[PDB]
């Protein structure tokens, strides 16, 4: 039977917030059965805890933000991506500040920290949301879709009118392709012109080539270049996997993005939750006959 997983050991990590430019201390802790992923602002008295759930998403412009009163946690989607890919159900994310550290721009540092610590099976069935019906949202030229699928799969397409865009489409069946190998190293990215402006408005204060792909009109300015021919669309998939995890249960089904982002990914989540005709919660008495598979712990 497919069981809930938490961390075996606690993980301590250090970084900077992409927007805040603030140094932040990160502690990942095991958690009991049926906790979910809970973000916890330990710099406050009293300490403030926001479950990583679609109900707790704030104004979706720069990144995925969790909110509870006037306390926020900025840029959760990369860490949540990492935890999704390794199948982590239960964990406490402690932060000494408002923003999750950016690390290298990818999920890879987070995935390493998690597997280093190790994972622990817990005595309870894992709960899965299975897409039963197509559910689709559009706004202008953007679109984001759930389609039933005996497994877990994400496709994405982007279209920037810009010399640097290379492959702008990709699809990954995560039951036959490794999240760790193929998606987790995909780095966030930013246009020279936007970054010059946004910096001027006290935004992206922690950005650098050390944590972002920087791009002028013509080329990646990063000296050692890209990790993947298709890094940009691969990062969109990585962000999508994070936002999907705000459902609070692992997904059996497929996600398709067309120029989508946090805002419309969040509309799709809300529209899916709202239409109980479109999904069901299932468990599995036998892994050998389940449509998705997990690594050994
Ligand atoms: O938000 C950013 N990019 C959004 C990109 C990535 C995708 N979103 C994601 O990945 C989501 C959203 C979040 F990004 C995380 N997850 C979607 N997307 C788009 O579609 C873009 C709109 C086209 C971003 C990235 C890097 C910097 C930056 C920076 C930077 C880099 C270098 C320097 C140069 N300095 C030189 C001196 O040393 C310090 C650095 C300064 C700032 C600033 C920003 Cl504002
Ligand atoms: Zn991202």
């Amino acid at each position: 039977m497919i069981k809930q997983r938490t961390l075996k050991n606690i993980i301590r990590a250090t970084g900077v917030g992409l927007h805040s430019g603030e140094k932040v201390y990160l502690t990942l802790k095991p958690a009991p059965v049926d906790t979910g992923i809970v973000f916890s602002r330990t710099d406050l008295d009293p300490v403030v805890e926001i479950p990583a759930r679609a109900e707790n998403v704030g104004e979706t412009t720069m990144s995925t933000t969790l909110v509870k009163g006037d306390v926020k946690v900025d840029t959760v989607e990369h860490l949540l991506s990492a935890m999704a890919g390794l199948g982590i159900d239960n964990a406490y994310v402690e932060l000494s500040a408002s923003e999750v550290p950016i690390m290298d721009g990818s999920a890879g540092p987070f995935v390493f920290l998690i597997q280093s610590a190790g994972l622990q099976e817990q005595e309870a069935a894992k709960k899965f949301i299975r897409i039963k019906r197509e559910v689709s949202v559009e706004e202008g030229d953007k679109r984001a879709v759930f389609v039933p699928f005996d497994g877990f799969k994400v496709s994405f397409e982007i279209d920037f009118d810009h010399p640097v865009f290379r492959t702008q489409q990709a699809s990954v069946d995560f039951s036959s392709t490794s999240f760790v190998k193929e998606v987790s190293r995909a780095r966030t990215f930013g246009f020279m012109r936007d970054i010059e402006y946004l910096r001027s408005q006290n935004l992206a204060l922690g950005g650098s080539v050390e944590n972002a792909i920087v791009v002028d009109e013509n080329r990646v300015l990063n000296e050692d270049g890209l990790r993947y021919e298709d890094e940009f669309v691969k990062h969109k998939i990585l962000d999508a996997i994070g936002d999907l995890y705000l459902l609070g249960n692992s997904l059996i089904g497929e996600f398709r993005g067309f120029k989508s982002g946090h805002a419309l990914n969040n509309q799709l989540l809300r529209t899916l939750i709202a239409d109980k005709d479109a999904w069901e919660v299932v468990t599995f008495e036998d892994a050998r006959t389940a449509p998705i598979s997990y690594m050994r712990p």
